[PDB]
């Protein structure tokens, strides 16, 4: 069967009107709620508090959250004793056109350019 087009997004390339999984939720694919979706630190993906995770419904009171992949590939080896800051969501990225827009092109170069690195890793591009 034939294949979408529209005007694309460049981590997915599907459609920039249309929810993705590194647009909007990297579990379900889709938004619906905006308001209750987390963010990676390594790769600053949505996450819906309620696909991501069986258990709780609502964000941690910690200073950094990666996805459960990340989090399980020893990025980290421990939880923080110390609130340095809270993590990041939508509720905070999705609820400014800014913060949606740096996450979505910013980010997305910051990962796109690490794929295809022009020099060593180590390169600080934030
Ligand atoms: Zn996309
Ligand atoms: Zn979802
Ligand atoms: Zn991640």
């Amino acid at each position: 069967g034939p294949l979408g087009s529209g005007p694309s997004c460049r981590f997915c390339k599907d459609d920039e009107n249309k929810p993705c999984r590194k647009c909007a939720c990297h579990v379900c694919g889709g938004r619906e709620a905006p308001e209750k979706q987390l963010l990676c630190d390594e790769c600053d993906m949505a996450f819906h508090l309620y696909c991501l995770k069986p258990p709780l419904t609502s964000v941690p009171p910690e200073p950094e959250w990666y996805c459960p992949s990340c989090r399980t590939d020893s990025r980290r080896e421990v939880q923080s004793a110390f609130p340095k800051r809270r993590v990041r969501t939508l509720l905070s990225v999705l609820k400014d056109p800014i913060a949606k827009m740096r996450r979505l092109v910013r980010i997305e170069q910051r990962q796109k350019r690490l794929e295809g690195n022009e020099f060593e890793r180590d390169s600080e591009p934030f």
